[PDB]
């Protein structure tokens, strides 16, 4: 079952072409992991709220960018901008738009294959980026985490298991994404972090129940996308 899904390996294709994106960013960068902390200093449930048109398990929305990108800033420690094209309708030019408006940080959220992907999410706009540990060498992921960091970004390292986990442990992340969409699998990845890292539940998350679980057991902040697309006001369930 260690296989990559038909759309992935079809994305890191679109990946590995994409051309680079010329701009200038317009304000700093606003540090996502940072915020996360003051967050949980402030007992404040940490809402990453996601962006994203379409998905490959069947999402369709339209929604305004900038409308949905100003009412999360109300509420989301930070926003994820789906930059893939072709299965999740994202592009640079919604990321530049969204980070030419909202002062909350920005994850760029795509499938990052080389540096040039790192360079457009700092000329674009964005705050940090995601880097998924399963369709990277540990070499490559080494050495694009040393690249984010050039730029004063702590990217978000994203695992599905516990081996993508003790590659991310093995170089140094200090961000990681837990995904999976088993309940002792989730308690044990977790508990194996270190008290130093920040940790994020990312997707497979429904209910405020959940959260509430996945906080005692110390996650720091969630992901999540689908269910706030189709229904912004749901975070405010999220955040009780
Ligand atoms: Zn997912």
């Amino acid at each position: 079952p260690r296989y990559l899904k038909g759309w992935l390996k079809d994305v890191v294709q679109l990946s590995l072409r994409r051309p680079s994106f010329r701009a200038s960013r317009q304000r700093p960068i606003i540090s996502l992991n940072e915020r996360i902390l003051e967050f949980n200093k402030r007992n404040i449930t940490a809402i990453i709220a996601e962006y994203k048109r379409k998905s490959p398990s069947g999402l369709d929305v339209e929604r305004d960018p900038i409308e949905y990108s100003k009412f999360m800033e109300r509420y989301a420690v930070g926003l994820s901008i789906l930059t893939e094209e072709k299965y999740f309708n994202g592009s640079y030019e919604t990321l530049r738009k969204i980070a030419s408006s909202v002062s909350i940080p920005i994850l760029m959220a795509d499938f990052i294959v080389k540096e040039s992907q790192i360079d457009d999410a700092y000329n674009l706009g964005a705050d940090t980026v995601l880097l998924i540990v399963k369709i990277l060498t540990e070499r490559e992921l080494e050495s694009l985490l040393e690249y984010a960091r050039s730029y004063g970004m702590e990217p978000l390292i994203g695992i599905n298991d516990e081996n993508d986990l003790d590659i991310a442990l093995r170089i140094g992340a200090r961000f990681i994404g837990i995904h999976s969409h088993n309940k002792e699998n989730q308690r044990k990845l977790i508990s194996m972090i270190p008290s130093n890292v920040v940790k994020v539940a990312a997707h497979g998350i429904s209910e405020r129940n959940e959260i509430e679980e996945l906080r005692k057991l110390g996650v720091n902040a969630f992901l999540i996308g689908s269910s706030l697309m189709r229904n912004p006001e749901k975070i405010k369930e999220f955040i009780l």
